């Protein structure tokens, strides 16, 4: 047999995209609590209107924006953070994270390659930070205040081909496009395999500069639960992390394994401390864990399952989950595990035919996640942006990932580094 697993169609998305998820929840059930950053907690009704207000008040002061323009968002990770993304979504436009701790000239590469129309800033960016001729700049605490004619839904029209994020990665960055529907399919899948329900409490930790605190920030708003910011002077204190995923009731927490070895290392020295013992799933991501790690967590944290995932930033987060539970067992190396539905994926040779089961060759893969490329560089979108030669109900769409791996008999992907 070929190193071919074929998942297109098999998951259905329903009807609705991700900030349309976030308001059929808020019209439902408008008391529930969405989001809480530190001190501030919004129910969906005050987290739909704030939206609200701040997405009127851009078309206001940008009425050409819309389908496929570009904002940047420069607003460190908290509600503000969240409010702004939503309101983008809703007038039909996409972001560009850029922390505020990127130095300017990266902004300005980002916000010129993207061809962005306009800079959305916090008052404390805006007071540190000067305005760029060219780069119209407007600042979130004017587009929150209050008015209770601002508040409905634009109701603007999304369609899931339509761009939701560009997220850059030494040369010039490069700026991944990301569409609705892949995005949505990223999340659809993680819904699924997290179990997830109205009672999901999931933290938004992540660096906003990688891609996947959006689905951190927002899969909790598409379920009815709760999104918990966790920034970064929460993050650096990992006593203070555990504590507050002990008294939040936590149960969904991603990390990469340099931090979840930190978190076991903690819990292990520091037995007595209150632990998080309402994680259902913690997923971990971004470099190569290893099946002791694994297990040090599984004896700390005996209710929850782990999720390994894998994937490229182009295809919307990730192509592969492989789910583990305390029994099983678990070895090194530790499989990037199944395909996400509507994905297939491939181990294939430098002409992109498919490799037999077990042989080594260059993960790629096609299906509605598989992104547009990379903003402003059609050059170097080619070379890793091709027609897919294979049966496609989607976009024709082939990414080459850059990674070698293999495939198993059962279809259970392994990783096996760069080519």
């Amino acid at each position: 047999p070929l190193s071919c697993v074929t998942r297109q169609g098999d998951l259905r998305l329903g009807r609705h995209l991700v900030p349309h998820l976030f308001e059929d929840h808020a019209a439902a059930t408008p008391e529930r609590r969405a989001l809480v950053y530190n001190d501030r907690a919004y129910s969906y009704d005050q987290l739909n209107r704030a939206a609200n207000r701040i997405a009127n008040r851009l078309m206001q002061a940008f009425p050409e924006l819309g389908t496929d323009s570009l904002v940047g968002v420069r607003i460190a990770r908290s509600d503000r953070l969240a409010l702004t993304v939503l309101a983008i979504w809703k007038i039909g436009a996409a972001y560009i994270p850029i922390d505020p701790v990127l130095p300017a000239q990266r902004m300005h590469d980002m916000l010129d390659l993207a061809g962005a129309k306009a800079l959305i800033v916090d008052a404390s960016v805006a007071a540190a930070e000067p305005a760029v001729a060219g780069m119209p700049r407007i600042v979130f605490d004017d587009l929150v205040m209050d008015d209770p004619l601002l508040e409905d839904n634009p109701e603007v029209h999304l369609s899931g081909n339509d761009l939701s994020y560009v997220l850059f990665t030494t040369g010039k960055p490069k700026g991944a496009m990301i569409e609705h529907i892949g995005m949505l399919n990223n999340i659809a899948n993680k819904a699924l395999d997290l179990a997830m329900d109205e009672d999901s409490r999931v933290a938004q930790n992540a660096s906003m500069s990688f891609d996947v605190s959006v689905w951190q920030m927002f899969i909790a708003l598409t379920k009815g639960g709760t999104t918990f910011v966790y920034d970064d002077r929460v993050v650096n204190d990992i006593a203070g992390l555990i504590q507050r995923m002990h008294t939040d009731s936590l149960t969904i927490l991603e990390v990469v394994p340099t931090y979840l070895q930190a978190l076991v290392e903690y819990m292990e020295e520091h037995p007595d401390c209150p632990r998080p013992a309402a994680l259902t799933f913690m997923m971990v991501n971004g470099e190569t864990v290893d099946a002791a790690l694994l297990k040090r967590w599984f004896a700390l944290c005996p209710a929850s399952k782990v999720i390994n995932a894998y994937g490229p930033t182009e295809a919307s987060d990730d192509i592969t989950h492989h789910i583990m539970s305390p029994g099983d067992e678990i070895v090194n190396p530790v499989p990037i595990g199944r395909a996400l539905a509507n994905f297939d994926i491939y181990i294939v040779d430098d002409e992109l035919r498919p490799v037999p089961i077990g042989t080594r060759g260059e993960i790629v893969v096609t299906g509605v996640g598989v992104g547009r490329g990379y903003v402003g560089m059609a050059g170097v979108t080619a070379q890793a942006f091709v027609k897919s030669p294979f049966p496609d109900r989607y976009k024709g769409r082939l990414y080459r990932t850059g990674d070698l791996g293999a495939m198993r008999e059962d279809g259970v992907l392994m990783f096996h580094g760069r080519k």
